[PDB]
């Protein structure tokens, strides 16, 4: 089974393959009191790997490339981080001392550098205008429009139709918002409506944190949004 935020230690990073070539990565962290797990993603490049997001901190993206040496064997070359927050550039310096070239779009690395968090080195051009799409090796990349943050990412890989949401898809089990204070709450649904759009053959989607599902949880979090749109 998918592994839950309760069965993994802060500190610790679990692996879940769901395809060939294809993993999350699940890690732990605890904020303002709670513990909250958060995803990312693993996706083979040939003989290398292409890291989706930090796992929230150098601390657990220490132990992430530690589990992938483990379980993988592979080594990781690029990094994409799908916005600006802690869980996915916490960890972007712990990547670049390893030898992996990180990469954020520049709205990604403008509001990182403002926020005082991590930046990582490279600009992903091409991905400024909402329904922008861009590939990037194994993946495509897609910028939404403005949803968790004006920035966020999603990506999705053909080869496994996996689409990971990011922070923009909820999972099920969230029924509030939570997290908005870097929030379009007004262009989040019509964002979630390009992803649809866009990547209607999504089998696995993985939301930024807990549990995948189909593409029902584009319609499940358009539900959550629209709910604290009016509360
Ligand atoms: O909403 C998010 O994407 C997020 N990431 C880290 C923490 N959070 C919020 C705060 C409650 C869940
Ligand atoms: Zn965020
Ligand atoms: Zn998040
Ligand atoms: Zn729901």
């Amino acid at each position: 089974e998918y592994p839950t935020v309760s069965e993994i230690p802060v500190g610790e990073v679990r692996l879940y393959q769901i395809a060939d070539g294809v993993w999350s990565h699940i890690a732990t962290q605890s904020f303002d009191g709670a513990v909250y797990p958060s995803n990312g993603l693993i996706v083979r490049d040939g003989d290398e790997l292409l890291l989706i997001d930090t796992a929230w901190g150098a601390k657990n993206t220490a132990a992430l490339l530690a589990e992938i040496e483990k379980q993988i064997g592979l080594p990781v070359t690029r990094a994409v981080s799908t916005h600006f927050h802690d869980d996915r550039v916490g960890g972007v310096d712990v990547l670049r001392a390893a030898g992996v070239a990180t990469y954020a779009s520049p709205s990604t690395r403008r509001l990182a550098e403002v926020e005082g968090n991590e930046i990582p080195t490279h600009s992903l051009e091409g991905l400024s205008s909402s329904g922008d799409a861009v590939r990037f090796g194994p993946v495509e990349l897609f910028y939404p429009g403005a949803a968790h943050s004006t920035d966020n990412l999603v990506v999705y890989v053909p080869s496994a139709s996996v689409l990971y949401g990011g922070c923009a898809i909820y999972e099920l089990s969230r029924t509030s918002a939570g997290n908005v204070a870097d929030a379009d709450l007004a262009e989040w649904p019509t964002s979630i409506e390009r992803i649809q759009q866009h990547y209607p053959e999504a089998q696995f989607v993985i939301p930024g944190h807990g549990l995948p599902g189909g593409l029902d949880l584009l319609k499940h979090t358009t539900n959550v949004v629209k709910a604290h749109t009016n509360r």
